[PDB]
DNA sequence: AGGTGTGAGCCT
DNA sequence: AGGCTCACACCT
């Protein structure tokens, strides 16, 4: 039937064992890594929307405190639902199938700032959770998808080292500071 | 054009 | 210190 997995979810693994950190700021973050998925088992020819949002995944503040995370308190109040609808959308089940559906563009930020962005509220963990929409009758249709592997605080500012060498190492716009000799 | 971390600078 | 922001030199 429907199925739907995760790209490269091994390295999202790798950054969640060490805690994963997803940096906003004023004018929007890109994601890093960035959530692919592949799917499967949907109608070739019919049309789907693909859209994102972000999902608390608990209800604590964190901070940082040496080399190790651990909760604060008060969680400030929710951030407003934000979603990003995918570019591609809507499109033919064909297309959505025929390559892993990446969402490299959604900018992530810490302000009411619009236009494909998602406010995430800073030193809290968000999970991303896909969803397929399918508009028509018999098969009207919308499905969620959660993968744990993709947690994250989100913070202005990397807290773990290793985090940000994971960040320099795999991400192609920070190559220029892996010139680690 | 447009994304990346790093320092530096800022207020509390 | 503790969190947020902005120029900047790199990269894509």
């Amino acid at each position: 039937e429907l199925r739907v997995g995760l790209e490269e979810s091994e390295l999202w693994l790798r950054f969640k064992e060490l805690t994963n950190e997803m940096i906003v700021t004023k004018n929007g973050r890109r994601m890093f890594p960035v959530l692919k998925v592949n799917v499967s088992g949907l109608d070739p020819n019919a049309m789907y929307s693909f859209l994102l949002d972000f999902v608390a995944a608990d209800n604590h503040r964190w901070k940082y405190v040496n080399g190790e995370w651990v909760p604060g308190g008060k969680p400030e109040p929710q951030a407003p639902s934000c979603v990003y609808i995918h570019p591609d959308s809507p499109n033919f089940g064909a297309h959505w199938m025929k390559a892993p559906v990446s969402f490299s563009k959604v900018k992530l930020t810490n302000k009411l700032n619009g236009g494909g962005q998602i406010m995430l509220n800073s030193l809290h963990k968000y999970e991303p959770r896909i969803h397929i929409v399918r508009v028509g009758g018999p098969q009207r249709m919308i499905t969620s998808h959660c993968f744990p592997e993709t947690q994250f605080i989100a913070v202005t500012a990397y807290q773990n080292e290793e985090i940000t060498a994971l960040k320099i190492k795999y991400n192609p716009f920070a190559k220029a500071f892996l010139d680690a000799k």
